[PDB]
C-alpha cells in the first residue's frame, strides 16, 4: 500500500482549531483562538506541507470545530490545485474521520484521487512542542505554507518504511509523554539537532536504543 509508485499524503487536521480557555475575574469562560496548522504528509519521502492556520479566518465565524474540518479540505484542494499533476496525490488518507465527506465534496474535479480513512496513531498533535514548529505556528501573523523534510537525512541509509516507523513512535512517544521522550531522544550531553533538521543526529547504536525506549514508553501510555 504505502510506498508504491503511488503518491500518499497523510492529512491530519486535528491541529487547525486551537484554543486556550480561561475564567475572568467574573467567572465567564474565555476562548481566545490560537493559530493551528494542517500537517500533509507523505510517508514515503518524508515531505511534510505545514500549512500555518492564522485566527483571522475565524473572524465572525461559530462553530470553530466543525468550520476547521472544511477549512482543511479547502486548503488540501487549493494545494493540489498548486501543483503539477505528476505531483499530485493518487491517495489522501485523513487521520480523522470527520475529514471524509468534506474532502469528498473539495475534491470532485480530481477523480484520479482515492480518499479514505484510517485507524492508525499519527499525532502529529506533538510537532507543536518541536520547538521549531510550535514558534513557527504561534508567532504568526498570516496564512502561510512551509515546507519540511521529517525524515532529516535517514533515507541515505535506511529505507521509507524505517523511516516511518521511527516517526510514528517519535511522535507518540513525544504524544504520550513529551518530557520523557525529549529525555530518551537526548542520550548524551553532546546530543544536537542540526539547524534545518528536525531530530537529533544519532548514531546506529543509538538509534535502536531510541526505538526501543520510545515503544516501551507507548506501551506503558
Ligand atoms: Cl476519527
Ligand atoms: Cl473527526
Ligand atoms: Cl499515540
Amino acid at each position: 500500500e504505502l510506498f508504491s509508485n503511488q503518491i500518499i499524503w497523510f492529512v491530519d487536521d486535528t491541529n487547525v482549531y486551537r484554543d486556550t480557555i480561561h475564567k475572568t475575574f467574573e467567572g465567564n469562560l474565555t476562548t481566545k483562538p490560537i493559530n493551528g496548522a494542517i500537517f500533509i504528509f507523505n510517508p514515503r519521502t518524508g515531505q511534510l506541507f505545514l500549512k500555518i492556520i492564522h485566527t483571522s479566518v475565524w473572524a465572525g465565524q461559530k462553530r470553530l470545530g466543525q468550520l476547521a474540518k472544511w477549512k482543511t479540505a479547502e486548503e488540501v484542494a487549493a494545494l493540489i490545485r498548486s501543483l503539477p499533476v505528476e505531483e499530485q496525490p493518487k491517495q489522501i488518507i485523513v487521520t480523522r474521520k470527520g475529514m471524509l465527506d468534506p474532502l469528498e465534496v473539495h475534491l470532485l474535479d480530481f477523480p484520479n484521487i482515492v480518499i479514505k480513512g484510517s485507524e492508525l496513531q499519527l499525532p502529529f498533535q506533538a510537532c507543536l512542542k518541536v520547538e521549531k514548529f510550535g514558534d513557527l505556528i504561534l508567532k504568526a501573523t498570516e496564512p502561510q505554507m512551509v515546507l519540511f523534510n521529517l525524515y532529516d537525512d535517514w533515507l541515505k541509509t535506511i529505507s521509507s518504511y524505517t523511516a516511518f516507523s521511527r516517526l510514528i513512535l517519535i511522535l507518540r512517544a513525544l504524544h504520550v509523554n513529551n518530557d520523557r521522550a525529549k529525555v530518551i531522544l537526548k542520550p548524551d550531553k553532546t546530543t544536537i539537532t542540526e539547524p534545518h533538521h528536525i531530530w537529533p543526529t544519532l548514531t546506529d547504536e543509538e538509534w535502536i536504543k531510541v526505538e526501543v525506549q520510545l515503544k516501551d514508553l507507548i506501551l506503558a501510555d
